[PDB]
């Protein structure tokens, strides 16, 4: 009975295992945009992903990773809200079974279709495993999908998919280029928060990009037809695995913008 996005086992279920989910600066949150603190002294977001290194895609039975060697300073975010340099080591996305419905963060109430995660970490850290034990330990920049116009930097995983459909499944996943899913804007709103995900640890600084990409309606049915299941085992289509907000609490959002 370990955790996931059912009825059975999903959010509401969560602080059992991990009582950290009812903590201070838990993830996601609804975004105020009239609340939110223009602050001057943001500076722009740095995004260096020339030369990421993109190893393998995974399905991990809640989503699907794409991981990046992490092992020297390739693909790094800095600037921001941020102290120091973050190193890419992996995205996903969270989605949902319809276009109203997916992302996690919410803006004035509005649910977008996905949203994307490409999570880094505090290179002061040392390793990932370290960083997630710290306050500061990791930064994800966090991108809205709306469904429209097909994303062409997209494609390439969307087309791995059916080589991943069940959990556990893995494909080598070299050569992708990262900025193919970026929007034209860097603006940003940033929050100190937590993992989305058990264990929940409260070490991520969000940065949540203003502008949403556009996806096609396929390109996210495809996500939906992939399968929480493992193989050989009763289709259960991964949908709806995101978290819904969680309380603001003592929290202050400032915008770049
Ligand atoms: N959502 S998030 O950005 O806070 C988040 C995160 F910051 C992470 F560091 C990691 C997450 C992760 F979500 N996942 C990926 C996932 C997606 C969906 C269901 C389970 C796990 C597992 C691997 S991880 O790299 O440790
Ligand atoms: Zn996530």
């Amino acid at each position: 009975h370990h955790w996931g996005y059912g009825k059975h086992n999903g959010p509401e279920h969560w602080h059992k295992d991990f009582p950290i989910a009812k903590g201070e600066r838990q993830s996601p949150v609804d975004i105020d945009t009239h609340t939110a603190k223009y602050d001057p002294s943001l500076k722009p977001l740095s995004v260096s992903y020339d030369q990421a290194t993109s190893l393998r895609i995974l399905n991990n039975g809640h989503a699907f990773n794409v991981e990046f060697d992490d092992s020297q300073d390739k693909a790094v975010l800095k600037g921001g809200p941020l102290d120091g340099t973050y190193r890419l080591i992996q995205f996903h996305f969270h989605w949902g079974s319809l276009d109203g419905q997916g992302s996690e963060h919410t803006v004035d109430k509005k649910k977008y279709a996905a949203e994307l995660h490409l999570v880094h970490w505090n290179t002061k850290y040392g390793d990932f495993g370290k960083a997630v034990q710290q306050p500061d330990g990791l930064a994800v920049l966090g991108i809205f999908l709306k469904v429209g116009s097909a994303k062409p930097g997209l494609q390439k995983v969307v087309d791995v998919l059916d080589s991943i459909k069940t959990k556990g499944k893995s494909a080598d996943f070299t050569n992708f280029d990262p900025r193919g899913l970026l929007p034209e804007s860097l603006d940003y709103w940033t929050y100190p928060g937590s993992l989305t995900t058990p264990p929940l640890l409260e070490c991520v600084t969000w940065i949540v990009l203003k502008e949403p990409i556009s996806v096609s309606s396929e390109q996210v049915l495809k996500f939906r037809k992939l399968n929480f299941n493992g193989e050989g085992e009763p289709e259960e289509l991964m949908v709806d695995n995101w978290r819904p907000a969680q309380p603001l609490k003592n929290r202050q959002i400032k915008a770049s913008f």
